């Protein structure tokens, strides 16, 4: 592979990452508290965790994964369009909401993710939104368009549970703390040398929470700097915790750290919504669980100020939120 995508010695992954029997898979269709306490323990220990007979159309997850399928076999004369100035844009605000190619690495040794992301925002959707995404394939606006308002549905569901599970009122998540929801459909194809690369490094999801629909292996959770496979549920939703969800609980709830690695043979996309704060949001732990006995161990701070350090501090995990850290 070119040097521009040699991940340093210490980020590759081993060879023989063994699966997490233990990531929680949720069942939604059990009875209501059965769920809320499921969710909640997931969210403690892990911050990972499966859900399953979810409410969202399996169909719909068939034709959403089809058609991002489909867009990431368009020819280079068709993703130029959602190239700006001839060239993929970066994870930098402003992140715009209109559709664009991003490339992806780290600047520390400065190397590439082995990865080509969509991204676009879905909420709220508007004829403007919607017009500044993919022309191709045909039926990529009618089938996203769909697949965006049902996920929110979902996430919002989830995010009621979890406010159930902490004592928040329910809808506390229901605000300009959800506001922004980015869809990043992410394309890792057949790479020659897995040992050296990175099909995306080791990070928290920096938002509040991120659904992730896959169908192939490749994804990998930080649980002693072990890591295990999170096995591939075509049907299921890997939920993931972010980094703000994280700070606003007072770190009673766990943030997922994951990596995807690369494989020889075949190609693979996944789907992560990115639900969060709008970049004006103040950022800190919800003073209704805060004591004497609970601490803030996080000063109030300006999401966009979070943003700049998050996207281009990957010194450690939690750089984007190291200034803010009190007690
Ligand atoms: C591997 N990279 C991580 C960092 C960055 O994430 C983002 O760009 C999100 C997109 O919502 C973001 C979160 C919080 C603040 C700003 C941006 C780009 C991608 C994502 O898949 C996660
Ligand atoms: O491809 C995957 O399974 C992970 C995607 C992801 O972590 C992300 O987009 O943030
Ligand atoms: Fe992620
Ligand atoms: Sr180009
Ligand atoms: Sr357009």
């Amino acid at each position: 592979v070119s040097e521009s995508f040699v991940a340093p010695l210490e980020k590759r992954a081993e060879n023989d990452v063994p699966l997490g029997n233990d990531v929680p898979i949720i069942d939604l269709q059990q009875d209501h508290l059965v769920v809320v306490q499921q969710i909640t323990k997931a969210c403690q220990d892990f911050g990972l965790f499966q859900v399953i007979n979810h409410g969202l159309p399996e169909k719909l997850m068939a034709e959403t994964m089809d058609v991002c399928k489909e867009f990431f076999a368009l020819p280079a004369e068709e993703k130029e369009k959602l190239q700006p100035k001839g060239e993929p844009a970066k994870f930098e605000l402003p992140l715009e909401q209109k559709a664009k190619l991003y490339v992806e690495g780290e600047q520390l040794e400065a190397f590439l993710y082995w990865k080509d992301t969509l991204a676009h925002g879905c909420h709220p959707l508007d004829e403007e939104l919607v017009n500044s995404w993919p022309e191709k394939p045909a039926t990529y606006r009618e089938v996203v368009a769909k697949y965006s308002v049902e996920v929110r549905k979902l996430t919002m569901r989830i995010l009621d549970y979890i406010c159930e599970g902490l004592g928040l009122k329910l809808g506390y998540f229901d605000n300009e703390l959800s506001q922004i929801q980015m869809m990043l459909t992410n394309y890792y194809p057949p790479c020659p040398d897995p040992s050296s690369t990175l099909g995306s490094g080791g990070h928290y999801d920096g938002n509040l929470i991120t659904l992730l629909q896959q169908n192939l292996p490749g994804l990998q959770q930080l649980i002693d700097a072990k890591w295990i496979a999170v096995e591939p549920i075509p049907t299921a939703f890997v939920v993931n915790l972010g980094l703000t969800l994280k700070v606003i609980t007072n770190e009673k709830f766990e943030g997922s750290i994951h990596r995807v690695v690369t494989n020889p043979t075949r190609d693979r996309v996944s789907i992560a919504t990115f639900i969060g704060p709008d970049y004006s949001c103040t950022i800190e732990p919800a003073k209704e669980l805060l004591s004497q006995d609970n601490p803030p161990l996080y000063k109030p701070y300006s999401y966009a100020e979070f943003g700049e350090i998050y996207l281009s501090d990957k010194s450690d995990y939690d750089a984007g939120v190291k200034p803010y850290k009190i007690n």
